[PDB]
């Protein structure tokens, strides 16, 4: 059976699983479950699945060299899918709660959850509660009796609390850290002091390596029993460093890509972002586009908006993009290689998630 | 050692152990790490400390009656304040994230989180997810080796999303359910069919029971290992029974109670909330009352809520009130009963659950 629609077919049985669990445990009526049913659908749908389907390839690359009956692959394809929707509904939840946190407007190139209009801010806050309350309901279920269960909770838990650090370094970016208090409306810098690299690559590891790249990679090797065919600290090293990069053309396409390719209208220069555009723009930038730079970011006007793009396009950070990527392309081969010492195979599926990511347009 | 300062001393103990780690594994800024501790606090202080108080009571109950070496009562004792944490957390989380989501204004007296100057929603939406997820590492870190780690997580895995699906029973009380539609927006009922004793039940069971009373009572048992002194479906009637009166006791002071007292302008005749008064009050009127209900429920115009009020109060639902109290008092005194044929121990932690409860103020 292919990889994608295994998948795809376990979403439907895990979501009729809630459904029916919610009206047999927890008197769900009719009603609310089609509305679960919808806000299920439309907040974990619709993706390219690229993390839930990162623990299956892992887990089908291990298949392929390692003894097991029939019924032994099944469960393991089953659990590694189960696995892989726990990080999708992970994502879901932290893309819900992000885009009302943030106004967001759009994502995927339709309103966000909670611009529904049947929805509210009221109820979707609640909804992305419940998306990351499924992923639990999902491992006790699924895993109950399972070897890894512990492992497995024990990581996505330090994953998830990564990721809600992650944000707060991110939604904090613009403002100066000295500053920060609960009690004290908090200004934007001026000095832009913070804007450097080893700070952007803070956020940038919290924020969403780790439930982008290490979760899938290591949740695939515990669905396998593989976690002894690597050395573990490679696998971290390997997985920040690609979601490293993953975020540069995040924040890249925020600026450049057009909106209807990018599903959004993007907002970083607005908002102030700690963007790699800014860091690298100011690593390079003489006195006077600094000063240029700090009259015009973090500011609505569409006119300061289009002065800082000018800026960014007179620096030609393309160079600088063309020389980060070969250096990440370089030290990823290198950790390839490493991880073949252990594992062909498990090095084998972290060079497909490089060249998924690498080629990701 | 006196329990409250036991609970209080732990509190400093889990909040040092937090913060640590956020700076040697999660590599967090001395100020990012003030902002956390602050928010810990405001968050987690000040309230009575009932439900992480009831999981120590229950603790020295079965300590009174069982042979241990005193390190292992200190280790119980330890274990019980962790736990209590643990809830504590938990509430701190469903009341930062319940406060955004209904725009309230006060909490306790004081302004909620999300409107202190330098948090904003933005913040706060994370705020009250890091705070869940540090329930989680408190475990992991405290509970690690123990027997009972696997039971425990479970639980609080549970009563969570029970707690999460009790939310949107409520926010979601005053529509009709055959209209729920993230596709369009949501009116208020007008016939108020819904507004009946079991429906009220439900909201009020998920919502708070199961937080409140279920999993302070069932994680004393745990830390205990004294699951097997109690039939444990004894404890969930008894739990959610009195859980329903605390609601009650809740929804009356939210109309009755003065805002300086109930730290708190209360507004569920505003909100159109599924309150027991307004079940109770429909339950009882007249043709013509009900028609003047329906005319001035769920409106902000203070004259309209000052109808609903002048309605109640004619209706003499007082009377409905001690009726209602009468056939709790004796419901629980008949639980509290059946429960002592396996725990003499375990009645009485349930029987000064109930006096708490009943004499609050
Ligand atoms: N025994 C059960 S099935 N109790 C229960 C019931 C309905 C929903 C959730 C539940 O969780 C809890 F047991 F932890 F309390
Ligand atoms: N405690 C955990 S979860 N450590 C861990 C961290 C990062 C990758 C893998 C890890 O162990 C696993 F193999 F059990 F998942
Ligand atoms: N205009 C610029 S300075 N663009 C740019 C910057 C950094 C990486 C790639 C870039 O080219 C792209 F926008 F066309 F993709
Ligand atoms: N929607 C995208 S671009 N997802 C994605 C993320 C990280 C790596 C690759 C990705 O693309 C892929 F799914 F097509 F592979
Ligand atoms: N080995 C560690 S301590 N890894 C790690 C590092 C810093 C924060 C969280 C972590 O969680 C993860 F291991 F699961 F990835
Ligand atoms: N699966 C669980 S958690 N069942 C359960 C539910 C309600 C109360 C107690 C329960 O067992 C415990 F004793 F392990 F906690
Ligand atoms: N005015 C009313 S109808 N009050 C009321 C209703 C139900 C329970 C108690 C009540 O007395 C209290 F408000 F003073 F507490
Ligand atoms: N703040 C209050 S009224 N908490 C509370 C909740 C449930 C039962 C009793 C309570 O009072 C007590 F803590 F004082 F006991
Ligand atoms: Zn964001
Ligand atoms: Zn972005
Ligand atoms: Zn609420
Ligand atoms: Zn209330």
């Amino acid at each position: 059976m292919a990889s994608m629609e295994r998948f795809l077919s376990v979403y439907d049985e895990v979501q009729a699983f809630l459904l029916d669990q919610l009206q047999s445990k927890y008197e769900i009526d009719p009603n609310r479950a089609r509305y679960l049913r919808i806000m299920m659908d439309t907040t974990c749908l619709g993706g390219k699945y690229f993390r839930g389907m990162t623990v299956v390839n892992v887990a089908e690359g291990f298949l392929a060299v390692t003894q097991h009956d029939e019924a032994t692959k099944e469960r393991i394809l089953h659990d590694a899918c189960v696995g892989g929707w726990m990080i999708e509904f992970l994502q879901a939840h932290y893309l819900v709660e992000d885009d009302i946190m943030d106004g967001s407007v759009m994502r995927r190139g339709k309103p966000c959850w909670y611009r529904f209009p049947g929805v509210t801010t009221q109820c979707a806050i609640n909804d992305g509660i419940i998306l990351k309350s499924w992923t639990q309901i999902m491992a006790w279920h699924y895993f109950a009796d399972r070897p890894f269960l512990k492992d497995l909770l024990c990581l996505f838990q330090k994953v998830d609390y990564a990721t809600a650090v992650g944000q707060m370094y991110d939604v904090t970016s613009m403002c100066d850290s000295n500053k920060l208090d609960p009690e004290v409306a908090q200004p934007m810098t001026t000095d832009f002091a913070e804007f450097t690299p080893a700070i952007y690559k803070r956020i940038v590891k919290y924020k969403t390596t780790f439930y982008t790249y290490l979760l899938p990679l290591v949740m695939g090797l515990l669905v396998s029993e593989a976690a002894a065919s690597v050395e573990m600290n490679l696998v971290e090293r390997v997985a920040h460093l690609i979601g490293e990069y993953f975020q540069v053309q995040d924040d890249v396409m925020d600026c450049f890509t057009p909106p209807e390719q990018l599903g959004k209208v993007g907002t970083d220069i607005e908002d102030a972002k700690c963007s790699w555009l800014a860091v690298t723009f100011l690593g390079k930038a003489n006195a006077a586009q600094v000063a240029e730079f700090k009259a015009n970011y973090g500011e609505k006007d569409p006119a300061k908006v289009a002065v800082v793009k000018r800026l960014y396009s007179k620096a030609n950070l393309q160079a600088d993009f063309a020389a980060y990527e070969a250096e990440v392309v370089r030290e990823v081969e290198s950790l390839i290689e490493q991880l073949k010492v252990k594992s062909p195979t498990f090095a084998e599926s972290v060079a497909v998630v490089w060249e998924k990511t690498h080629k990701r347009k």
